[PDB]
């Protein structure tokens, strides 16, 4: 691992995570990128050195630290053309931010177009020396982080606008490809009698995974970097950019057990060990687990079963629309672009934050017109995301920057929970077939412009996003910017198209 | 089409339904086999002529007419080693039976080991000249039958015991294969302004399909050959061996529309037009429908939404166990074989029917021991099939020969419907994740031995079956047998193994 003070060299390399060689975007030579680490409260100084040479996967970059509040450091949040202009090749830019009152499992990824699909993605863990769950486990380190990723043989800008499936699933960077009949299996080692805090991170550009480990249950203790009451399940669905920590007790016989991460579309199933890794007990033979009918889950995770470890009052009052500001989002799609309330997000040439600092007076004046929505400061907010056939590609996992939110109503559920709903940062908005109306709440304690979007990267690219201008009046005073940030736009704007 | 009196020549041929050539078992030169037709009440004389030469796909055969009650013609039901010994190559055998009080959508398939997966399967329609639904449609013929098949490039006896997905989905015998990047799309033709009765039949060996037609709803009017009240949906799941008729109104703009049949595992999705066919309006270009994000279903079929067209009483009284005989089935599996109440089905050398005709008094005395269960004559029966992780491969679609049954409790539902539940002959038993306990009722009005088994053919092969000895004492009188049937066993038993 690296961090909390680190260089992250972004470059192009030929890689073969699934046994097929292709050009990718790598971090310190690898994809997925290295584990970034720190402790609760640490100041991070992550110096991103762009050495990219390949315009087809973009020479520029911008890194988002998924899950971090960035209070007073909006300029470091990483959303291209929202929080910064991209870094240009041949240049470095240091993201300097704090894990203020935050600890748990996060990740980092390019937030420039679909570039993270081409490889710029990795896990990020902030340890808590006073973790309230510490007595539940013996091992928590680099080897207990489990990353899931969709991998494509055709590069993001060379294939379909909306890929209809991936070519392999990579678990900790490795996996088998059905289409090329190639690839190796990741091995996750355990020692009988020890308990493990596995930190499961979806780096997916698109599919959700159904994740399980043969012969072992998973005791969930964290969702999207917020501590939960322990809740034991035998499988879970994990959407793009969600995280869970779960305890695994290595109390089964010494053997090899299949770890399964099955995508919702693409190659679904486990023929030849696709969508799989190996949980290997110390002393077990160096072999694959036996070919088996995949086991049936009896206790799959329901989001409605997750509850905050600490009593956390839900903002507003226990009635629909009982907040200061309630907003409903109507989704649509025209075959090319997605729309939220009849607006499709197209990245403005002046980043949203810069427009604000330059003195734009109201959110209606901010570009792109209709996509930037003001929120009043120090207020309770309720957002509803009713699932609709007008926005195909369901279920859409929505993500809000700068905040965690209470999931008052989950997908697949008609209940509203104003008492003890889970807190998270990525939520499935479900399906119109279930008449879903996923509803979330939060407080506007964080001045600045924050992305809200579908975390399916191909949908974001197709404009399925809005930006909240939260506390516009207070944004300049809250977010002083470094000169290096101010220089990004002139440098980027000087590039010819082929050098972007 | 052929029938109700016809020759069916069963042979081996090289075929390429998805553009990859492999050896198969065909019927009158084709797989899937020709449509067999007749009218309600017709006597069928189906002369099965076995010309097979390839032992790898079996030289013997036995054909089951799926959905027919076979009242008094148990010997014609086709279950290998239950209702007959197999037909031997170089011989013929005439299945002579009546569509007595039956009309609707059926199918036929080999019922010897996994031979139907190698190609011996086709649709079978019994028309009703007085169809109570006839005013709802203009066109109902050979061009409105839609068959769905899973297709494998490796033969059933050469591949895994438990395949995890197929190489292609065939709709009306054609489709694209992601394995080989080959195949053509079936075209289903409609004329604007006409209403169509499509008869959708699953000939699947394993996967269930999620079926839909872009831009068109489907008004279900029949399930498993029993008329329903019309019920309109925009997508449906269809399990192995189920049938639905639905009305399609061709009132949309003249164009090409995607027809979708997406398996539950294997290649899931629509990359390059796999799992697809084309609904083509007269006058539309000879072209594919536009590439598209697959549309989201707003009104998927629920089995609990289907009700019999005519008021039909539910056998027994409206309380759990309110029947003459109630039986619960405990499923299990040991890695190789499936078990039902601790017994795995292995075919006996003397067919169960012949054991009965030869004077076996108790179902206790019938072989295989533990797998043959007596049912009292003229009694109300309730069967439950509680889903269990002890039998992986869920959801298991169970099928009962000789009967249709009331689905008092469906998968994915906790309700018991004793008033107007759907009648069918294949039912998904769901998952233990849902606490499913699918429960069915029927009356024992049909003396003879009837298979009850999972219709995933690989699971049947692994023993996931029982046989009901229904009205044992009345069986010989009810089922007089032709000399040709009595000759099958001596002829078959004379074969060397390589000639079977
Ligand atoms: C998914 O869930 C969402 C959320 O529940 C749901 O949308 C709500 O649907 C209900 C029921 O249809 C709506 O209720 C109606 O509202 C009518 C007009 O009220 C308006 O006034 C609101 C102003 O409230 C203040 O405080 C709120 C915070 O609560 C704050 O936002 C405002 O600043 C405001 O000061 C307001 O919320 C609402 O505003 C709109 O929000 C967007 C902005 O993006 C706007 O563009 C939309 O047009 C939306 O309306 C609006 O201005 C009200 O007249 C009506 O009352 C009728 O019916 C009741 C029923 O009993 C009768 O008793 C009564 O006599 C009236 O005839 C009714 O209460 C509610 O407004 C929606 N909420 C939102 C936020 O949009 C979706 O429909 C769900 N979707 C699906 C598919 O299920
Ligand atoms: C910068 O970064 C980009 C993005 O990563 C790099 O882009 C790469 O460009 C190269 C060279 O143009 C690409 O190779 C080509 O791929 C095309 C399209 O391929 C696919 O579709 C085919 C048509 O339907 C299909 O047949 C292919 O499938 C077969 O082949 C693959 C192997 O490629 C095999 O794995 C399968 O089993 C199949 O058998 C495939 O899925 C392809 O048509 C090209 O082949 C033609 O041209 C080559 C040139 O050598 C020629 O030899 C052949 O005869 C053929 O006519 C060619 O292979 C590559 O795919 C791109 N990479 C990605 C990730 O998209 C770019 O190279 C980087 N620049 C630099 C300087 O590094
Ligand atoms: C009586 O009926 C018999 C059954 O129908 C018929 O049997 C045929 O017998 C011939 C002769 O032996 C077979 O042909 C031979 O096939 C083998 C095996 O090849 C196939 O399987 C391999 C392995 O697949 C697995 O592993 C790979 C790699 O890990 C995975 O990708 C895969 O998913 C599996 O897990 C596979 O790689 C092969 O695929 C390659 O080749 C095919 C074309 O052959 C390409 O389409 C494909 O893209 C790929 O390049 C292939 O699927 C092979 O090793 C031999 O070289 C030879 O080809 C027939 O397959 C078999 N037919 C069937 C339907 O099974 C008898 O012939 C018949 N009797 C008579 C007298 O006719
Ligand atoms: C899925 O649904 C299943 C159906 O509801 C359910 O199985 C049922 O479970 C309930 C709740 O525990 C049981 O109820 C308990 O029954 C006993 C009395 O049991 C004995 O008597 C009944 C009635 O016998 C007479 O009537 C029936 C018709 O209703 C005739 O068939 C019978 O011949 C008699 O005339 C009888 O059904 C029981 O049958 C046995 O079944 C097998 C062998 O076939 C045995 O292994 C089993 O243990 C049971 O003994 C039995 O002889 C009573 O003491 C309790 O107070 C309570 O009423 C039901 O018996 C049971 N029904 C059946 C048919 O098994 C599953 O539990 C459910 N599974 C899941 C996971 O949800
Ligand atoms: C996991 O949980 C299920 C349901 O709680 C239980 O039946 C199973 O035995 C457990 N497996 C373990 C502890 O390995
Ligand atoms: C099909 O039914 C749906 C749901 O009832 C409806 O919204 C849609 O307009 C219908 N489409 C047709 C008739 O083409
Ligand atoms: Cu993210
Ligand atoms: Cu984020
Ligand atoms: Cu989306
Ligand atoms: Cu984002
Ligand atoms: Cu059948
Ligand atoms: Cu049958
Ligand atoms: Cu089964
Ligand atoms: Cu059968």
């Amino acid at each position: 691992s690296v961090g909390p003070v680190a260089n992250l060299k972004i470059g192009n390399a030929a890689v073969s995570p699934d046994g097929y060689t292709r050009d990718a975007v790598v971090v310190n030579g690898a994809t997925p990128g290295p584990l970034i680490v720190g402790n609760k409260g640490d100041n991070f100084r992550l110096n991103v050195i762009d050495e990219l040479t390949n315009h087809t996967m973009l020479k520029s970059t911008s890194i988002h630290w998924h899950g971090f509040f960035q209070h007073g450091t909006n300029w470091a949040d990483g959303g291209a053309f929202v929080n910064q202009c991209p870094i240009s090749s041949g240049h470095s830019f240091s993201y300097n931010f704090q894990a203020k009152d935050q600890a748990g499992t996060f990740w980092y990824h390019s937030h420039l177009s679909t570039q993270y699909c081409d490889g710029l993605r990795g896990p990020f863990v902030v340890y808590d020396p006073k973790d309230p769950h510490k007595k539940l486990y013996d091992v928590d380190n680099e080897s207990t982080v489990i990353t899931l990723e969709d991998w494509y043989h055709t590069a993001a800008r060379l294939g379909p606008r909306f890929p209809l499936g991936s070519d392999s699933t990579l678990i900790n960077g490795l996996g088998r490809s059905a289409t090329t009949a190639t690839g190796d299996l990741a091995v996750i080692k355990v020692t009988r009698g020890k308990r493990y805090r596995f930190r499961l991170v979806s780096l997916s550009c698109d599919p959700f995974y159904t994740f399980s480990i043969d012969g072992h249950n998973m005791t969930i203790i964290e969702a999207d970097a917020v501590n939960t009451k322990p809740h034991t399940v035998d499988s879970l669905e994990i959407f793009a950019g969600q995280r869970y920590s779960f305890i695994l007790n290595a109390n089964q016989p010494v053997d090899n057990y299949w770890v399964r991460a099955n995508p919702n579309f693409g190659n679904v199933g486990f023929t030849n060990g696709i969508n799989s890794a190996i949980l290997r007990y110390d002393g077990a033979a160096v072999a694959e687990p036996a070919t088996a009918i995949p086991p049936a889950s009896v206790t799959p995770l329901l989001e409605t079963d997750l509850h905050p470890l600490v009593s956390t009052p839900v903002p507003g009052s226990p009635v629909a629309g009982g907040v200061d500001k309630a907003l409903n989002f109507v989704f649509n799609f025209d075959g090319t672009n997605f729309f939220i309330n009849d607006a499709t997000f197209t990245p403005p040439s002046v980043p949203v934050l810069l427009q604000i600092l330059s003195g734009a007076q109201a959110a209606q004046d901010l570009l792109p017109s209709g996509s930037v929505i003001p929120l009043p400061a120090l207020s309770t907010i309720e957002l509803s995301f009713p699932a609709t056939a007008n926005a195909p590609g369901v279920p859409h996992p929505f993500h809000l920057h700068g905040h965690t939110f209470a999931v008052v109503r989950s997908a697949g559920s008609t209940a509203y929970n104003y008492e003890d709903p889970v807190w998270r940062d990525v939520v499935s908005t479900g399906t119109p077939a279930a008449g879903d109306n996923v509803t979330i709440r939060f407080v506007t304690d964080n001045p600045g412009p924050w992305f809200l979007h579908c975390h399916i990267d191909f949908h974001l690219e197709a404009g399925f996003a809005v930006v909240f201008a939260e506390d516009l009046p207070g944004t300049p005073a809250a977010n002083p910017v470094p000169q290096s940030w101010s220089d990004l736009c002139p440098i980027y704007d000087a590039l010819a198209e082929d050098d972007q």
